[PDB]
């Protein structure tokens, strides 16, 4: 008995691990990771053994690895003797015996060639798989990682990283075989006694059947889990409620989500997200625009319904022309407190420009604590087609000169709105970072009424059955001078490989 | 081997457990807890044994406990085979002996009397201690739970509960003599951290080192909500970035963090330092009445808004033309007269500006499930006239299906050392007030911080605080049902069972 682990790097969609006797890419961090995992051991007078196939041997210059013993599988290679850090076997099965003996061998790693992976998995020799998911998928491959067998379950998944615009995961799987007992025994007995009265009961852990990729118990580091686990928590504990819209929701109050923005862009991968619409709705905010026709003109219908004659009629704004949403987001951002008459009037100079003051303060007085944008105007709400959901947002220049964002959101709808805000404020923050001279840092979203519309239950349950994939990267093709000059065309999505788009109808 | 646990309920400060042959209180959740912990077992063919002194056995009426075996330590009581569910032993040590005897015995509980506890601990018989800390002192006790020996560390502390206004609290201590979920995941996350450094968000949120983490041996059971404040503290202490600011005094800062606090079973007043509760109530209702006159506070001997309401400060910021302690359209002006025109702190502003606190109340009452119960103080039009731009910037309220009122607050900037304890207490109280007035019960308070920072002239004070294990939170009850939210008065408030550590002096950053 001694541990056997595969170590592989494979393309996210098709497990492409090689082309023309070489890799499909060069990613140093991955070689570094390979170096750390294969070198790692306790008793420092033993060596780990790296098993590989002759073509892979061939592939790295037949040049030995520091501090490790290579084991080449070949029919032809002479079992040499020049070198003791490189040994040769005629088949994979006998190459083990590694186990039995060489007590000078702590761990065994299967380092691949397809033919070798395929044999290790078929003859059931491997216990763990360390898999580096690489997000590049329209390139030639002639070598694949075989399908992970059912006996294996994912138990870790890291955040997404970036190298020269390529996103990658790493990820661990364990061959399955079948804190205190006291602390949990206590917490449960107090839970039985107290019922609703113990706050832990009001915040129950989600059940396996509604928790995305359940085997991943202690390694939920991919920040997309921050979104999916939120979904589970409400699936789990949400109270059923009626609301102004016909359609009722499951709801809980006071939640939060966090996303890295240094290494990747947080566009959900568990459903294809309408990034264009998101972007297009953002510059419309930025420009201070409240004319819904401008979005519709670019073929973005997200605000259609809240600007229809009937909807505005139903809510007291029947005096408005179709699509005059009144002083909603964009207007409070550039014209805070301005007096709104119609989308046709000229507002240049009226009201506080928050957004301009934001940029000025952000470049001139970075460490100061007042970088705030707010849409919550008690005096305007009744003229808005909808009061805002994303209500207030605070911005933060780190000592190392990234820009982070906090968004307070009164009423994210988890199914539709939420994945939008995530992307939206990510971008707003990247935009502010170009314009002000910083790099993107972190995004934290604080939620008030976090809920799911009931007509989304099955759809979101579908989403919850899909294991997340590395986030993509998002780059600007040019440096702008004023932030209102950004255009869709400027924007580059690198490496977005989502699952099918999931249809969800918006409750009006 | 075979577990021996002490189970005891004791007063938080002096460890009182008994007076005149009885308990100094009557708290049935505790008897429920006792019963659960002592009945709990795997093998339906074995039983647990509870050990007690004769006088304790007298205490419970000499009747057996369902489903368990009582073992009475007495010199004199007869060893009579009548009850198979009660056996007498002449000494604790022999009774311990349950350990090899009675394969039929699964677990062992020392159920007390001071003399059985003292003996069990002195003779080192015992592995774990289940302790219910009862928050009333200043009453008569004649029996005590011994001081817990240094060989035990605490490993769990529950949230605070309430019964007939008495706060209480469950903890476990383990005899500890001679990350980790398994190796493979911590190793991999460690290796990744090394490859990536600052590039892996995990390295940006490093775990607090043991010497700065409050009560470190409690690692998987930091349930007491006091820990939400303390752990935040240790977190900026471990990752907080240095930065100079508008005050000569620099801060250590991180960005984006949160705290939850229950308000159904207790009042979230920090116990690890005596907190100026009066001054908090007096500012709070100052805000509710919509008042901006700094004098009204000083007149009630509350000096928190003095430094910011003085002649020099008002000068240095461009408000020289303002009467002393005219603070401007700060918090309560915006709550009552959002966007109204600020003349002076003397004008009458009846009917001016949007009255948010009124709309709030109307909305909680008539539209409980609506998502627009919102209180805001961030008014870009009015920042400059303000002695100080607001820190508790926005709050939301939420009526649960079982009629409790919850509050979320977004705080852009938060002095962990000084303002934060005020904010927790402040908004717990406001929420309790809003709840009474609207017909509901207190629910939960969540607090979202933008800039969470510790002032550098505070480090040693907060380090001191971090070395004190928290005690169960007190209760706060209103003595009468007010008709209007601005009628509340300090006199109307009762603070039951607040037992803090001594106050810790910290200088304000002007
Ligand atoms: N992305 C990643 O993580 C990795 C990718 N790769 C890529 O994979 C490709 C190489 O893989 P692959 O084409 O499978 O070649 P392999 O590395 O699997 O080597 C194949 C050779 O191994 C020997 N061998 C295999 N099975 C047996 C057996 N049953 N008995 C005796 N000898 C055996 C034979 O050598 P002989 O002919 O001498 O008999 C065979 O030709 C390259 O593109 C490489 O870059 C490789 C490792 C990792
Ligand atoms: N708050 C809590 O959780 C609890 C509180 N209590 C309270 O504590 C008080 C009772 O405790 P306490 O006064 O210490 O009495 P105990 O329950 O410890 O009983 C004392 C008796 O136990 C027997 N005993 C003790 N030591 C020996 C020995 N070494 N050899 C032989 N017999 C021994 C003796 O009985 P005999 O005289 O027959 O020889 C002695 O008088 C009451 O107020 C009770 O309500 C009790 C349990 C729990
Ligand atoms: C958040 C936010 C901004 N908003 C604004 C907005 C306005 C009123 C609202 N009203 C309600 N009840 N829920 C909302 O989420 C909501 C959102 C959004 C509105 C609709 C979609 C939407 O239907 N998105 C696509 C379909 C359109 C597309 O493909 O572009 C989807 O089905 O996912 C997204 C965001
Ligand atoms: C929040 C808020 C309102 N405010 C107003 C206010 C004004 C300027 C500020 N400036 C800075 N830098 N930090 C602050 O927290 C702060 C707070 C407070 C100011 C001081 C104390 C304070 O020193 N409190 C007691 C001591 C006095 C007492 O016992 O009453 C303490 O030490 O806890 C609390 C609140
Ligand atoms: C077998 N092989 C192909 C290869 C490439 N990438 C991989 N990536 C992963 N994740 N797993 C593999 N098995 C893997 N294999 C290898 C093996 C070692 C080195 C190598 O250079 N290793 C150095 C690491 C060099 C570095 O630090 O950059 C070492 O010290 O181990 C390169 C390719
Ligand atoms: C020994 N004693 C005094 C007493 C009271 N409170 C305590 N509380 C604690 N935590 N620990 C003790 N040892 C303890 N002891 C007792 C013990 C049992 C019962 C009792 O009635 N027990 C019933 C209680 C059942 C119930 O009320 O649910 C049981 O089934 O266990 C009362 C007093
Ligand atoms: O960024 C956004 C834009 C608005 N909405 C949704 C949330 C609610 O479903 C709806 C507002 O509902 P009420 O507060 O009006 O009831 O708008 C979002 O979730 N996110
Ligand atoms: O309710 C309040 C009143 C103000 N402050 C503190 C927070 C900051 O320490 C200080 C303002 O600092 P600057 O934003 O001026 O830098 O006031 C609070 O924390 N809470």
């Amino acid at each position: 008995e001694k541990n056997v682990s595969i170590v592989v790097a494979a393309s996210v969609l098709s497990s492409g691990i090689g082309i023309n006797g070489q890799l499909p890419w060069s990613i140093s961090e991955d070689l570094k990771f390979f170096s750390k995992i294969t070198n790692n051991k306790c008793d420092s007078n033993k060596k780990n053994a790296l098993i590989m196939g002759r073509k892979t041997w061939d592939s790295i210059g037949r040049r030995p690895l520091k501090n490790r013993i290579i084991v080449v599988i070949s029919s032809s290679l002479p079992q040499d003797e020049a070198d003791p850090n490189v040994v040769v076997f005629r088949n994979l099965e006998d190459s083990i015996e590694n186990l039995m003996n060489d007590d000078s061998i702590e761990n065994i790693f299967v380092c691949g060639g397809e033919s070798i992976y395929r044999d290790a998995l078929k003859d059931n020799f491997v216990d763990r798989i360390y898999l580096t998911r690489v997000a590049l998928e329209d390139i030639e491959f002639d070598t694949y990682f075989p399908e992970i067998p059912e006996t294996f379950l994912p138990v870790y998944m890291s955040q997404t990283f970036c190298t020269k615009n390529i996103s990658y995961d790493f990820m661990i799987f364990e061959k399955q075989e079948k804190q205190l007992k006291s602390i949990d025994d206590t917490v449960d007995l107090l839970g039985e006694i107290a019922g609703i009265r113990k706050m832990g009961n009001r915040h129950k852990f989600p059940k396996e059947e509604i928790y995305n990729t359940p085997s991943i118990r202690f390694g939920r580091e991919h920040y997309e889990f921050q979104y999916l686990d939120l979904l589970s928590r409400v699936l789990e504990n949400g109270a059923y409620r009626e609301n102004r819209t016909g359609i009722s929701t499951y709801s809980i109050f006071g939640q939060m989500m966090r996303f890295d923005m240094r290494e990747s862009f947080p566009l959900l991968t568990t459903k294809k997200v309408a990034i264009r619409s998101i972007f297009e709705e953002l510059i419309w905010f930025i420009k201070g625009d409240t004319n819904g026709n401008h979005l519709i003109e670019k073929k973005v219908y997200i605000w259609s319904g809240n600007g229809s004659k009937e909807y505005l009629e139903r809510i007291g704004l029947g005096h408005r022309e179709e699509n005059d949403l009144g002083p909603i987001y964009g207007f409070q951002w550039r014209h805070y407190n301005g007096e709104y008459k119609t989308m046709h009037d000229d507002y240049t100079g009226v009201g506080v420009d928050q957004l301009a003051k934001l940029i000025e303060t952000l470049k001139n007085n970075p460490k100061d604590r007042r970088h705030i944008l707010t849409a919550w105007n008690p005096s305007a709400l009744s003229q808005m087609a909808l009061p805002p959901c994303h209500v207030l947002s605070q911005y933060y220049v780190t000592n190392d000169n990234c820009l982070s964002c906090n968004l307070y959101q009164r009423s994210c709808d988890l199914g539709l709105g939420s994945p939008f805000n995530i992307a939206s404020y990510a971008i707003l923050t990247m935009m502010l970072a170009q314009v002000c001279g910083y790099e993107p840092g972190e995004l934290a979203i604080f939620i008030g009424d976090a809920h799911i519309y009931e007509n989304h239950l099955t759809q979101l349950k579908e989403q919850l059955s899909r294991t997340p994939r590395p986030f993509p990267q998002l780059k600007f093709k040019r440096k702008v001078e004023n932030i209102e000059d950004f255009k869709w065309e400027d924007i580059e999505l690198i490496g977005y490989y989502p699952y099918p788009t999931i249809k969800m109808d918006m409750a009006v």
